[PDB]
This record gives structure tokens, C-alpha cells and sequence, in this order.
């Protein structure tokens, strides 16, 4: 068995295996990359995705979000309080401000303790999951706006035609900007692309091990668990490597930065921070092997994990003895 330990694995793709991105999917994981639930893929140096960032700033994010904390240090929830729409331009200027720029540090390790100590007495304020993409058009390698699409995945491998579509989004961080424990929707991959800024930290539990997060989870926040069989689908909790390490939870932990890309895998649980502003770009995809992860993820039917409409198929075709009540939920 390939990586057995679950190490999150690098890949470096010459431009020739650039080309045909499920191909090099399904070689990762010939590798094992999959058994980490995360991967990191370096582009080849003649690749771009687009000619200059220079051109942005007039992106608007409609719905920024200030994520404020509640709990303790290495245990929190976090609820997103909505705020008054901001350009791209505006957003930059605010995470560049004193009140919310990256503090003195001294490398990575340092950051990532002054998160941990410090995150639960600030409120950053996040552009989140806005539609778009920043890759040119000419760009033809790992174009996250180009990639196959999950209902034509799904009708490919099992025969059945569905409505739904597949976009991308972009996302907007500052220093402290948090994204909680969670697997996908439907447990399906994801890819990000770092466009632009400071670095990504990421925190992921083996696929295989899933389950040992879900009960720690279940410990440590107990009134959520009992709203929700599926709470971690709110994306609101975190709990931190110290923790973990306490109780014995199998993980890893990586930094993205700016122009390269992280995979997620299948119910790989994943969570983590940026270190400054930046500019991300994200989708979720499918392969033949995320079927059975599929046919298997859990649900909230509870109101709070609202979904958008393309996971309405997903649901009714992959788990239609859960339909109805999922279907319930989102109404
Ligand atoms: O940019 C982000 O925070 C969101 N990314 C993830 O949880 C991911 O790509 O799966
Ligand atoms: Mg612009
Ligand atoms: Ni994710
Ligand atoms: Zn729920």
C-alpha cells in the first residue's frame, strides 16, 4: 500500500503532465496522496495562470464576513457576521491596516503559534465563496474554470443525466481569516489555486481516520452534536494541533503559497488560516472514486448547512433514502 503513514505528498508535474489534469489526479494517487486527504501540486515553471494581478481590484465582495470567535484557545466556534459590501481595493487596504495586518514574526512556525494563542480575541474579516475565477481563458492547464464538471462525472459513471452546474470561487483572506473543520459537500474533492499574498495554512485528517475527528468533535462540542448528527457541515468549529495532538488525533499540517495548488481528497477533513491578505480560487470536482464517498457522505437535515441547488441532485440520485430529509432542511 502506497503511503501508508498518510504523509501529505508534493508533486512537481513537468508542462507535460500539465496536460490532462485527471490523468495526474489518478497519479497522485497511484502514490497514495490520497491516504493524507491533501496534496500539494507545484506548477511547472513555464505555466501561469494569468499575465498580472494588477487588474483586480475592482472585484467586489458583496457579503464580507467578520468570523468572531467564542470558546477557548485550541477549542472554538466561530459565526460570520455580515458586513457592508467592499471593493477588492478597499478589502486590501482594511487587512493591510494596523487593527488587521499580519503581526512581526519570525518564519512560519512562529505565526502559526501566534494564531493559536491570539485568533479567538480578534475578528478578521473574510470575502467568501464568490463566484468567479481568475484564471485568463488562454490559460489551458489546470484552468479551474475549465475543469469536467460533477454532473458530467456522476452521468458518465452511473448513466443518469441531471440539471446542476459547477463554477468556481474566489476568496478573499486577511491575517486570522479561518476556515473551519470540514469535509466537502457530498464529500467530494476539492482544488485551490493561491493566486496572489501570504500563505494558506492548512490542518488535515486521513480520510481513513475521519471518524476519530467526528468523535472528538462530538466531546468537544456537545450542544452542537446534539442539534446535528452532522455539525462539522456548519463549518464553524475549530479545534487546534494542540488539541489534537492531545487526544491522539492522526493529522497533518502543510503552508500553501501563492501559485501553487492544494487538493483535497474524499472526507478528508481539512481546516486552517491565512497569514495575510491573499487571493485563493477554489472548486470542488469528482472522479470515478469519489462515488462511493458520495454514496456515503453525511448530511445535515438540521436548516443550518444551506447548500446550493447542485447538490439537490447529488442527494436524490446518491441517497435517496436521505432525500427527503435533507430536502426538508434546505426548506
Ligand atoms: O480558500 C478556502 O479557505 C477554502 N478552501 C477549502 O476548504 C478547500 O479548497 O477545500
Ligand atoms: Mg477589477
Ligand atoms: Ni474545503
Ligand atoms: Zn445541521
Amino acid at each position: 500500500a502506497q503511503n501508508p503513514n498518510c504523509n501529505i505528498m508534493i508533486f512537481h508535474p513537468t508542462k507535460e503532465e500539465f496536460n490532462d489534469f485527471d490523468k495526474y489526479i489518478a497519479y497522485m494517487e497511484s502514490q497514495g496522496a490520497h491516504r493524507a486527504g491533501l496534496a500539494k501540486i507545484i506548477p511547472p515553471k513555464e505555466w501561469k495562470a494569468r499575465e498580472t494581478y494588477d487588474n483586480i481590484s475592482e472585484i467586489l465582495i458583496a457579503t464580507p464576513l467578520q468570523q468572531v470567535a467564542s470558546g477557548r484557545a485550541g477549542v472554538f466556534t466561530q459565526y460570520h457576521k455580515k458586513k457592508k459590501a467592499m471593493t477588492v481595493g478597499e478589502y486590501r487596504h482594511l487587512a493591510n491596516s494596523k487593527k488587521y495586518q499580519t503581526p512581526p514574526h519570525q518564519n512560519f512556525e512562529d505565526l502559526e503559534r501566534k494564531y493559536w494563542k491570539n485568533r479567538i480575541y480578534n475578528s478578521p474579516i473574510y470575502g467568501a465563496d464568490i463566484s468567479g475565477s481568475l484564471f485568463d481563458e488562454n490559460t489551458k492547464q489546470w484552468n479551474l474554470g475549465h475543469l469536467g464538471t460533477i454532473q458530467d462525472l456522476l452521468e458518465k459513471e452511473c448513466g443518469v443525466v441531471i440539471e446542476g452546474v459547477n463554477t468556481p470561487y474566489l476568496y478573499f483572506g486577511m491575517w486570522k481569516t479561518t476556515f473551519a473543520w470540514h469535509t466537502e459537500d457530498m464529500d467530494l474533492y476539492s482544488i485551490n489555486y493561491l493566486h496572489l499574498g501570504e500563505p494558506k495554512t492548512w490542518y488535515v485528517v486521513p480520510p481513513e481516520h475521519g471518524q476519530r475527528l467526528e468523535r472528538l468533535a462530538r466531546e468537544l462540542f456537545p450542544g452542537s452534536s446534539r442539534g446535528c448528527g452532522a455539525f462539522l457541515r456548519h463549518k464553524v468549529a475549530l479545534i487546534s494541533p494542540t488539541v489534537l495532538k492531545e487526544n491522539g488525533i492522526p493529522f497533518n499540517r502543510i503552508t500553501q503559497e501563492a501559485g501553487e495548488f492544494m487538493v483535497t481528497f474524499p472526507y478528508g477533513y481539512h481546516a486552517g488560516f491565512n497569514h495575510g491578505f491573499n487571493c485563493a480560487e477554489a472548486i470542488n470536482f469528482a472522479t470515478p472514486r469519489w462515488i462511493d464517498y458520495g454514496k456515503m457522505a453525511s448530511q445535515c437535515s438540521c436548516g443550518e448547512a444551506r447548500v446550493t441547488f447542485s447538490m439537490d441532485a447529488f442527494v436524490r440520485i446518491l441517497q435517496p433514502e436521505r432525500y427527503d430529509l435533507w430536502k426538508r432542511g434546505q426548506d
